[PDB]
């Protein structure tokens, strides 16, 4: 049995947000209007506070307040919303993923009929036949299309498809893997409550996105676009960190309860997660090596900047994306990993990770389980 | 970087069923008295006729009537639910799971420290952080264990956890996958309705079960014992199929709706299906190899035993453990696949596959999407 020789790498990338734009300065004034909060003049001071310290600018967003005027339920506490949070988010999912793999394919430059493997990841709402199948049928790719579909993993799950997507590409000779991250925040809104102060922070934070990368191995040359190199790929549940990050899918919908602990734990952490990828290179300076941190919070990018002594452009990659689309779980890194070529190429470094050699790609989620990916860059 | 020679193998096999018998003879009369459906007499007679033809003798539950009387949301037809099915399904999951997976580890004679992933699947309610979370930590497995979490992939999933496990142990030296399918039906449990008599299927077919494996490249002689190697591993989505089997994760819990045939789709295209696979091994006689086809119903094994003319004793395995506990979704094919090695150990058979070479692992779901793997057994 023939086996490719290289490493699983990433031969395009592609981005996808929804057009309605939310500006983070007056979304307190949209969110607690459309949830009929008006009255709750203490709590929304709070998530203006919140809103003006999360380092977003801007949200894209699927929902909108003609949505939110068709659907009453979900602009509800704790009445019962699955079910019209479903059929938006299961309809929206890949077909967000779909423009977002449509600009991927585009950039590959090959046709739809070599994918081979498909690995797809969102948190938002859940449904059988899975996204995975809705995008392979959307857009039209081979009916043996090998299927990954991974629901329900978070914030780190923009990580887990490239892991998965590694050992898929690198066992297979000819093996051209699309991977598709796409969040739609139709299940996770939730209207404002004093008895959920954590749930304000996921609606300052949680914003629409897609992301979708073809992983292979082998590439062919003068032919393929070779961006980035996975080498490494693990994860790690950090200790004493029971409950951090929970999300419950439950008759109201998704129900985030995110600890305050949560990018304090990350940092305490963040060392010793990387000691192992850090090895396998030669443990090389952490400000010779590029980053693609999730951008889960404003605090967990800026504790990691301070506890690992990174000098302050490290993060800038992950601030832009926060900046301008927050937190879209999966669909963050990838756009994080989408910017650090592009500002590479427009700036023309010696590499498409800013000019250095090795990376890495971190994502951080429920367990608190945080997934780490090292990358090397490609040459240009 | 060394990667492994040999092709990902079966080294150990555990399952697990809850404690709880329920006979399928006198189970329309369980049924209907705990939904409070005992007036709906032609109903129940079209329910004991699925139930005498379904070729289930018994099945394992963990819902009782003690549990079902507290949680009386869960008998009733379009009531919120989910929340209390959720609340049984995301704790009894993993913990079925954790049976299977210790009578797997057990039989394979090494350590738990030596599993450095771990794929789960099941349809059986979702949750954040995953039933594998929770596995690895009921188990006390190693925090950096690579996780590959399958939440809602129906009936196929339990080929699915092979074919990713195939490259997990195929891709990574030393890679000791543990693969865990577990299904509580919690969730998928549904009031008897004259307007939902794809419910009625459901509610006949699906049991409690959970299986574990463990799969690795390159098994160290006289410590590890081969049961069966993975070749092949591939999916097809049947054309003509769309809408076979959807299901819905809604307020009410898990709803099934069957728009096609399902075994009369599967028996027109399985020879087409099993054409790649075949051809990798020049064209063997379908009876000349052993059959893990998923017990999903009686159906299904008696129309692809019809179409491909196979001999009454392939499907045996399949209708034993359709017979000794339902359809288990994800669980069952791996629960056939130990019943074909415990039928050879017992009847002295030159190999694990029956004395067969070469067979097939089929499993089917919501596409309408067949995964099939083709498993080389092991001469004892
Ligand atoms: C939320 C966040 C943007 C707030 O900005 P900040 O720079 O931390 O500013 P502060 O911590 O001083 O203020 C945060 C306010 O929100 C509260 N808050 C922050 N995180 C909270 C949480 N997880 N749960 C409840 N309250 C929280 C703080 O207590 C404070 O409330 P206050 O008005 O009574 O003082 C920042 O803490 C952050 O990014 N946290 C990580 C968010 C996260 O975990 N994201 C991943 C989600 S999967």
């Amino acid at each position: 049995v023939i086996k490719p020789d290289g490493p699983a790498t990433i031969l395009a990338i592609g981005t996808s947000n929804p057009t309605n734009i939310f500006e983070q300065s007056t979304y307190p004034d949209f969110f607690f209007d459309v949830t009929n909060c008006n009255d709750k003049t203490e709590l929304k001071k709070k998530f203006q506070r919140i809103c003006d310290k999360s380092g977003i600018k801007k949200r894209h967003f699927h929902l909108t307040d003609e949505i939110l005027r068709k659907n009453p339920s979900i602009c509800k506490f704790k009445e019962a919303s699955l079910d019209p949070r479903q059929d938006i988010a299961v309809l929206e999912v890949p077909k967000l993923a779909k423009e977002a793999a449509i600009s991927a394919i585009k950039q590959w430059g090959q046709p739809k009929s070599k994918i081979t493997h498909l690995v797809f990841a969102t948190t938002s709402g859940v449904d059988m036949p899975g996204a995975d199948f809705q995008l392979a049928k959307l857009l039209g790719l081979r009916p043996t299309v090998k299927r990954v579909m991974l629901y329900q993993q978070g914030c780190y799950a923009g990580a887990t498809v490239l892991r998965v997507a590694k050992d898929l590409a690198e066992n297979n000779k000819g093996a051209r893997v699309l991977v598709a991250c796409s969040e739609v925040t139709a299940v996770t809104f939730r209207a404002p409550s004093e008895t959920h102060l954590d749930g304000l922070v996921g609606s300052a934070l949680f914003g629409d996105g897609a992301a979708a990368l073809i992983v292979g191995s082998d590439p062919v040359p003068q032919e393929e676009k070779p961006l980035f190199e996975i080498h490494w790929a693990g994860e790690a549940v950090l200790p004493d960190s029971d409950g951090a990050i929970n999300g419950h899918l439950r008759e109201a919908g998704l129900i985030f309860h995110l600890l305050k602990d949560v990018p304090g734990l990350i940092s305490k952490n963040i060392d010793k997660v990387l000691a192992e990828p850090l090895e396998y290179v030669h443990f090389p300076s952490y400000n010779d090596m590029f980053w693609a941190v999730h951008p889960g919070g404003p605090a967990i990018l800026d504790q990691i900047e301070a506890k690992l002594g990174l000098s302050t452009d490290k993060m800038q990659a992950s601030r832009d994306v926060l900046a301008s689309y927050g937190n879209m779980s999966s669909a963050s890194v990838l756009f994080v990993l989408d910017q650090i070529r592009k500002n590479s190429e427009e700036l023309h470094l010696p590499t498409t990770g800013e000019g250095f050699e090795w990376g890495f790609v971190i994502g951080f989620g429920p367990g608190l389980t945080v997934e780490t990916l090292l990358l090397r860059s490609i040459n240009i």
